[PDB]
């Protein structure tokens, strides 16, 4: 499935917010406050198109994390696949 | 420095060979046998003129997947294995 690099405008920032909101619900890390998504952000398209996956570098509570998020083309449902950190700056 | 996705041709495969050979020198894993670098491969171009590059790789070695970050200084050709961690899940 093709890969590409996407910019870090408000669409992508909302993806980072989704990651932190979802992580906060799970409660593995405890309370994170979302700051910003930083570059690079990668998007995988799975084929029409079945859906997508986003790999993000998310700044939350003054630290950096990796989150992976999937999106279904047909239903538009989103899910936080993975979230770990802190990781060193790219 | 800007990021981009690069090919997985011989230049890139040789980066994965470098990674596995360097990792094998530390010997924290049992002996790893390089299989292939898989997509996606990312490159960051570092400016002071381009001073150098950093590469984030997904390397198949001994039928598992490893993430390896590599730097290289253009002038000296200094290639350095910054990290190697694994196994990780398929991208």
């Amino acid at each position: 499935g093709e890969w590409e690099i996407i910019d870090i405008g408000p669409f992508t920032q909302n993806l980072g917010k989704f990651a932190v909101d979802e992580e906060n619900k799970i409660g593995q890390y405890g309370r994170l406050t979302f700051n910003k998504v930083i570059r690079p952000c990668m998007k995988k398209t799975i084929y029409e198109i079945k859906g997508y996956e986003y790999q993000l570098y998310v700044r939350a509570s003054d630290k950096l994390f990796r989150a992976d998020i999937s999106e279904d083309y047909k239903t538009r449902g989103r899910k936080l696949l993975r979230f770990n950190g802190p990781v060193p700056p790219p």
